């Protein structure tokens, strides 16, 4: 349901404009929108991040906030 990319993206309707990173790049990552602030949270371990800046890896964060998680470890990729 949220293993596509897309479907995740659908999620970050009223995300905040001007996220040093934006809806695409953390899509990308796992992570889905919860409506609130910049808070997002990965569709696969809930793990949720927030308070974006400039150069920040969505990836590089995520796998921080949780370095077990299935997505981040690829046993998703299709
Ligand atoms: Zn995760």
């Amino acid at each position: 349901e949220f293993v596509e990319e897309f479907n995740r993206l659908k999620t970050f309707a009223n995300f905040p404009s001007g996220s040093p990173v934006s809806a695409s790049t953390l899509a990308r990552a796992g992570f889905l929108y919860t409506g609130e602030g910049d808070t997002v949270r990965c569709f696969s371990c809930h793990a949720a991040v927030d308070r974006w800046q400039y150069g920040d890896s969505a990836v590089g964060r995520h796998r921080k906030v949780s370095p077990n998680c299935r997505f981040i470890n690829g046993f998703y990729l299709e």
